[PDB]
DNA sequence: GAGGTGTGGC
DNA sequence: GCCACACCTC
């Protein structure tokens, strides 16, 4: 399958796209750049940039349907939702 | 909550 | 490659 060949790392992935992303941990490549005025943050993964942009926007797409609380990530909500039952 | 990351449908 | 789920660790 898709093995990392950097300095005997050996980590293996199921898709080449996963391997490509993992290789950035060795190269320091960060292709996803925040465009927020004044911010120069960059990230190795698109979804990391999405998390960063929500720091700028305060956007909380995941509203709990049993109380007022909202969250930036679905896993945060899923954990909270357990406390309603 | 936040960061890091393995994953898979499309 | 995009995107978001899901899990671990702090
Ligand atoms: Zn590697
Ligand atoms: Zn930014
Ligand atoms: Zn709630």
């Amino acid at each position: 399958t898709h093995t990392c060949d950097y300095a005997g790392c050996g980590k293996t992935y199921t898709k080449s796209s996963h391997l490509k992303a993992h290789l950035r941990t060795h190269t320091g490549e960060k292709p996803y750049h925040c465009d927020w005025d004044g911010c120069g943050w960059k990230f190795a993964r698109s979804d990391e940039l999405t998390r960063h942009y929500r720091k700028h926007t305060g956007h909380r797409p995941f509203q709990c349907q049993k109380c007022d609380r909202a969250f930036s990530r679905s896993d945060h909500l899923a954990l909270h939702m357990k406390r309603h039952f």
